[PDB]
């Protein structure tokens, strides 16, 4: 039997957003989000950690090529989001409140249709180094 | 069925402390905890971990808000532990030995009686970059 | 019952290697490894968490005595691989590729010898601090 | 703290069903489902195990109240499943396939109204003896 | 390395008991245990599968040698416990109820004084075919 | 998302056997076997579940279509396993032990072979209602 790891790769973005739900009245979207409801938005450097798990290649010694991942990364988080406004650039938070935990959510759906059958484990998103969401596809 | 995420939040505090059983002689206790017993103590900054899982709200894109969280820790961590002498401000280590084991423990106990029934997933508490403590209840 | 934590202490080492596995041809080496295989190699300042877990002593408060931790990851990492060429002065590498994934599997056999049976929990490995792997012994 | 445990408790009731998708022609409802399409149905004595967990109480012994626990399975799955045609008679089965597994589903959804928050911990559900379906929630 | 598997062995033992606490007035008694508080007891056929677990031996193809379960099961349930009359024969019981949960607890007791560290995996104990209680440790 | 479930069928077929190993001699071999080493063999009406995890489909209300685990496991089980001498007429048993451990790792093996990737939860082997065997890949 092979032996089994996880392995990360970190990414960083910068985007922009603005938390409001279109469901609810401005007085409460004020109330729920306050701050991060500020009309003109504003943003953060956001940090993802996305890991990846599988046995060991006995031969190359590798879970998966850093190559491989580094190009799911891209296409699947840096391509939709690096530098994009989260509410108005993504077609996906169109409906969907841009909260760190969507966010998640956003980046674990692209990687699940790029990445081979349960390769992928976790994915962590720092919205701010005292902000974590960690979603592992419950 | 609504995705379920972990949401966490960091804080610090500062604090002293000094690790000595009353329970053990003068001899064992700078044995067992040399430096550490230094009669006059010393201190940390202490980087605290509170991770709480739920479901993520459909309306909101929430775990939990942020503000309640905030406000849940200021009361189980801050208040009670920030710039102050562990074994001698707080009176549950009047009795307790102040390891980061038991100041995580500490912690989850005052968060268990504040956060709704099952909100509560680990306590990871910092106390030296080197030296990491995680609670998870067992 | 006594309550149960994880204990972690993080170390750090420098090394050099180069990843060439000599049952690929030089083409295939540098096609799977890339700059990696840089024939005179390159390095990088690893660090390793290593984490135990057990029941929280209640008279001494500790999972495992730190000084305790910190000889058995003096021997199981520090001797053997800081400031050492991975695949030159640790025979373990000489038939096996030196990747982080192996890196974590070796430090993990490493402390298997030395600690007290159930204690290791996991082993985590910063190549870079982007590039990470867990392994917890599976 | 105190110890916690698994408690279950094995009920039994008799129903009849088919199987049955509206969204099928009558073609694909025979090929997908065969013999448990017959238009007149067929039927299943059910048995079902249903797992609490909990801390042991400290003065009575118990996880739950067997008392109680049968009460709760008594309203939650004898009352609106036992000697019934779960197609026609319970109206959740009006627009969802009776399978085993959403049987299951049903009966976890029936409990968790019921039981303490945190308290359910599976339902397994034997169709036949040979048929079992597990749910816990996920 | 080595596959790991799980290894359980069925045994079975006859006993009786009466569900009574000394800290509860006799009507208390009566209205938490009902029946189960007869005061002259009343009795089961226990059954109890014991697992363990651990790496498959790779020349004997054992995880565990039954013979050495066979006789490590004799010791820790059936010399104890077979044919008494659990709150007068067992000691442990004394001062502690007997419901279905303490004596999986206390069969997980006398099997980790016996077994290899580690080993032990789950305790199941069905007091009839309808309660069965399971512990793991927690 | 979909609802996670499992799904388990029960099958049984009917074989003998003989353990004894080849590294060990004649007196080792019954030492360590017992009466299990009987030259001429003995025999099992082995009992398998199968257990299959994945989200309960939302039209047709399943895990997985029962007539494809059906022959799944006649194919994986049944075939290569019913009324045959493992030892003699099963290449894999050629150089491994026939032990209940070894048998469920075999099915796990034949069964990754057929079905879909991530869907094999547990294969559970009673050898006889009192030794039974659980191989979850670990
Ligand atoms: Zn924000
Ligand atoms: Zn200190
Ligand atoms: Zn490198
Ligand atoms: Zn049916
Ligand atoms: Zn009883
Ligand atoms: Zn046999």
């Amino acid at each position: 039997l092979r032996r089994r790891a996880r392995l990360s790769r970190l990414v960083s973005f910068s985007a922009s957003h603005r938390l409001h739900s279109p469901s609810l009245s401005a007085e409460e979207n004020l109330k729920v989000f306050g701050k991060c409801n500020n009309p003109n938005g504003h943003g953060h450097n956001y940090k993802v950690v996305v890991t990846i798990h599988g046995e060991i290649d006995p031969v190359t010694g590798m879970v998966m090529n850093l190559t491989d991942l580094k190009e799911y990364m891209e296409e699947a988080i840096m391509k939709p989001l690096d530098h994009k406004n989260l509410d108005l650039d993504v077609p996906y938070f169109a409906d969907v409140v841009s909260t760190t935990e969507n966010v998640a959510v956003y980046i674990w759906e692209n990687l699940q249709r790029l990445l081979p059958v349960g390769a992928l484990y976790k994915v962590k998103v720092y919205e701010t180094d005292n902000n974590i969401v960690v979603y592992k596809g419950e």
